[PDB]
């Protein structure tokens, strides 16, 4: 009634990049009420997704659960599947991987049963994400591997391949490229590097045939990372440079920094310690500009190593010591966990951070319009 009118204003506002407004309208909408439980389900779903977008994952979870419940009572299978998929993604963010699996699985099963192809795909992707998050959530999230990380990332791989084959036979490209990204990453972490090279190459190809802003940067980055883990230091450096150009255009201090750090790491591998020290210095200036103490510490360390390799004693001492203090802040030092004496080299790699970028969540949508 007015519930509908209100909800439509909310949907309009969210659509137009004003989530907080839209949410206040959805809240008024629920507060008024409707006997049309399909559209009430829509209001619940949209609220769920809006709160997700706003990084209030608690409310997100709640509203998606009401949506799920609702769907189930009125026996709306499709509603139930899409609500369940949103629940799965919310849970993934909250780190409840088991329920997230149960939920995204349900999404898939139902979507199959309803002979929905697009939906089936989406749920497959999500399952790949859940297994990717799960895989990363044990110890250090890098490319190196207990039986658990193995199982979960391998599972991730499979799901990424079911998805990939199926959005291959549906002629979705944006989808295929997202799956290629995340599959490149999952290979990357798994140790199967050439495959990662392949798939990353593909994701690059599609971000290219769309002209994707702020998302070419990331295929660059991940290619660079794989090459660094093979030996192609030089070419990787080129890639990261690209990424830094881009990032400094778009005004993102973050990927600016990470691009610098990655770069410096590459010239330290390239034995050009001067350019290395420069890049890591820029990263130091960005990092301490943003109250990023852990970043500041890692810069301190990398620079200490580069200076030491360069012959400069004083700067090495100073930076090593600053790094000590910064470590003392972020933890205990009665076991001296801060002290890492092995330097970055072709035989190390694991000694420095190389940030990789995963894609995104493909959410599930109800509309009243």
């Amino acid at each position: 009634a007015s519930c509908l009118e209100l909800a439509l204003e909310g949907e309009r506002l969210c659509k137009s990049g004003d989530c907080r407004a839209g949410v206040s309208f959805f809240e008024a909408a629920v507060q008024v009420g409707t006997e049309d439980l399909k559209t009430l389900s829509a209001i619940y779903s949209q609220l769920g997704n809006a709160y997700f977008y706003l990084h209030d994952y608690a409310k997100a979870l709640e509203y998606h659960h009401h949506d799920l419940t609702l769907a189930r009572t009125i026996g709306d299978q499709l509603g139930e599947a899409k609500a369940s998929g949103n629940l799965g993604n919310t849970l993934k963010v909250l780190g409840n991987f088991d329920e997230a699996i149960v939920c995204c699985q349900r999404h898939l099963d139902i979507s199959r049963e309803l002979n929905d192809k697009v939906g089936e795909a989406r749920a497959l992707y999500n399952l790949g994400n859940v297994y990717h998050a799960k895989g990363k959530s044990f110890g250090c999230p890098g490319p190196q591997f207990p039986e658990e990380v193995r199982d979960a990332l391998q599972a991730a791989v499979d799901f990424y391949e079911e998805n990939l084959s199926l959005v291959t036979a549906l002629g979705d490209r944006a989808a295929q490229g997202r799956a290629f990204g995340n599959l490149g990453n999952t290979h990357y972490l798994l140790g199967n590097f050439r495959d990662a090279v392949i798939a990353h190459e593909q994701r690059l190809l599609i971000a290219k045939e769309f002209g994707d802003k702020a998302a070419e940067r990331r295929a660059y980055s991940n290619l660079g990372n794989a090459y660094i883990f093979l030996g192609e230091f030089e070419t990787a450096s080129e890639y990261y440079k690209k990424t830094l150009l881009l990032a400094r255009q778009l005004k993102d201090r973050a990927v600016e920094a990470q691009s610098c750090y990655s770069l410096g790491n590459t010239y330290t591998l390239l034995q050009d310690y001067e350019k290395a020290i420069d890049y890591h210095l820029k990263h130091l200036a960005i990092a301490q500009e943003l109250n990023d103490r852990i970043g500041e510490g890692r810069a301190c360390w990398s620079l200490g190593n580069a200076y030491t390799a360069l012959g400069n004693h004083d700067q090495a001492m100073h930076f090593a010591e600053k790094h000590l203090e910064i470590s003392r802040e972020v933890g205990d030092q009665r076991n001296a966990s801060y002290l890492k004496t092995q330097v970055l080299s072709p035989d190390s790699l694991f000694t420095a951070k190389f940030v990789a970028y995963n894609e995104e969540e493909e959410e599930e949508d109800c509309s009243l319009a």
